[PDB]
């Protein structure tokens, strides 16, 4: 007995998918199948499914799909984030993950904070003068990835320009809705595409980029030591290859940018729409204060409070990734064969009453470690390679915001806390501008 099949297609073209599929759950239950596109998929929208399958059934549900896309940014292979499970995946992530964990065991916090400092100080050039404070905080979160991956050389030959730059038009251009349609309907790849070939253009380099730096961090490399998360990566390989290393670097690279940027731009909006909060933010770093460095943090508690609300209300990977079943399996008392794929509904799980009452409602107080954790990082064998690092730079980024800055709203208005509604992967906000007042 399969999960219960909702009728329709295709339900991609529903405005705020995420919320969409949440309120099939009262009719369908939080588990069941709908067609994806063209395609049979089941969908997850509880805390106790996706923990069913991700962590009590680790092995079962581990693996991607393989649709054109995955191949086309990979063609030299192999991914992470889109490879399949397997052993030699494993020791992948195994390996790369020992890089952000101990290859940038010291500079990870000293060059966050480095950033964020010169971030700030770029804020001082005209205050009180409306800013695109995302534009902004993508750049940080940009610079900071760049620098743990790359090391020193990134602004020495001035290298974030044309790097941000190549970083973002490869996620614009792979996320747009061409290129993400021929996944759902594998015959459009005949057809005439600006997008795909746009997409190709944009994969060149990045290859050109990581490959010139893998080069580069191969001369000058010291065995026995590591600058950054590349000289780690490359001592740790020659069955794991250097083409496992240069993957690895992209997966950080795009991974690690706009999903930070996007999270912290979601808390700025969230601000702005509660001063009372704000303030009662303000007021506890001046107490504990001169940074508050992350050792700390529990002195901060309505912070972290606050940031795990944003975390939870606005999850900026809604959706995860789609998850493949590696062997035959069930999940809530349901027959679930391999090969079918998952999507894991972060968004629509952390909007559960019965796990978080009034569930709508923006309320860092709730999480004064209180009970009952969300997934805005998923869980299981493919849980975000970044969490570490992530969580860091929105405490770091934050705490020397909050204090050195009062946000006010740009216009006379408030900017919508409503998502723009054709989002893929990347849950956006409607373009806003932020203006920032000296003392806060
Ligand atoms: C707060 C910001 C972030 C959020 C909310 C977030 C969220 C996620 C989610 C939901 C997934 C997929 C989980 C799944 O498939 O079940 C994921 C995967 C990933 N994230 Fe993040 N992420 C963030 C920041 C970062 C950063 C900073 C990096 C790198 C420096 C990064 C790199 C990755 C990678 C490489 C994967 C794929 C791992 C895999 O397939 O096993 N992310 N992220
Ligand atoms: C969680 C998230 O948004 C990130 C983590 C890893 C990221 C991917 C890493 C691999 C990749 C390479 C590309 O050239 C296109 C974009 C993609 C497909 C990335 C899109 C955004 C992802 C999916």
């Amino acid at each position: 007995k399969l999960p219960p099949l909702a009728p329709g297609f295709l339900h991609l073209l529903q405005p705020d998918l995420p919320i969409y599929l949440l309120g099939l759950t009262q009719k369908f239950g939080p588990i069941y199948r709908l067609h994806l596109g063209l395609q049979d998929v089941v969908v997850l929208n509880s805390k106790r499914t996706i923990e069913e399958a991700m962590v009590k059934k680790w092995a079962d549900f581990a693996g991607r799909p393989e649709p054109l896309t995955y191949k086309l940014v990979s063609r030299n292979y192999p991914d992470l984030s889109l490879g399949d499970y397997s052993l030699l995946w494993k020791a992948h992530k195994k390996l790369t993950r020992s890089a952000l964990l101990l290859g940038i065991r010291d500079s990870m916090e000293p060059v966050v904070e480095q950033l964020t400092q010169e971030f700030c100080e770029r804020m001082r050039a005209q205050p009180g003068t409306p800013v695109a404070i995302e534009e902004e905080f993508s750049l940080l979160t940009c610079s900071i990835i760049c620098y743990l991956t790359f090391g020193d050389k990134i602004k020495d030959d001035n290298l974030m320009p044309a790097y941000y730059k190549c970083i973002q038009e490869v996620l614009k251009t792979w996320s747009h809705w061409s290129i993400q349609i021929v996944d759902v309907i594998p015959f459009l790849r005949f057809f005439p595409n600006p997008g795909l070939r746009r997409l190709k253009q944009a994969i060149e380099k990045r290859d050109h980029i990581v490959e010139m730096q893998l080069r580069q961090h191969k001369e000058s490399l010291v065995a026995g030591q590591w600058r950054d998360m590349m000289d780690y990566m490359l001592q740790g390989v020659a069955q794991l290859l250097e083409g496992h290393v240069h993957m690895a670097a992209v997966d950080l690279l795009i991974g690690g940018t706009e999903t930070t940027a996007n999270t912290l731009s979601w808390a700025v909006v969230f601000l702005l729409h509660h001063p009372e909060i704000q303030q009662r933010l303000q007021e506890e770093l001046d107490h504990e204060l001169s940074r508050v460095p992350y050792k700390d943090r529990a002195r901060l508690p309505l912070l972290n409070a606050t940031i795990a609300e944003v975390l939870r209300l606005r999850p900026v990977v809604p959706l995860a990734l789609p998850h493949r079943t590696t062997r035959p399996s069930s999940i809530s008392g349901y027959d679930i064969p391999e090969g079918t794929v998952i999507i894991p509904n972060l968004q629509g799980a952390h909007l559960d009453e019965t796990v978080w009452e009034r569930p709508h409602e923006f309320w860092p107080d709730r999480f004064l470690g209180k009970n009952s954790r969300a997934l805005a990082f998923g869980c299981g064998a493919r849980v975000c390679l970044g969490e570490p690092l992530a969580r860091l730079e929105l405490f770091v980024v934050l705490t020397r915001l909050l204090q050195a800055f009062t946000l006010l709203p740009s216009g006379d208005a408030l900017p919508s806390l409503q998502p723009l509604p054709h989002c893929s992967v990347i849950l956006k906000m409607q373009p806003f501008q932020v203006r920032l007042q000296p003392r806060g």
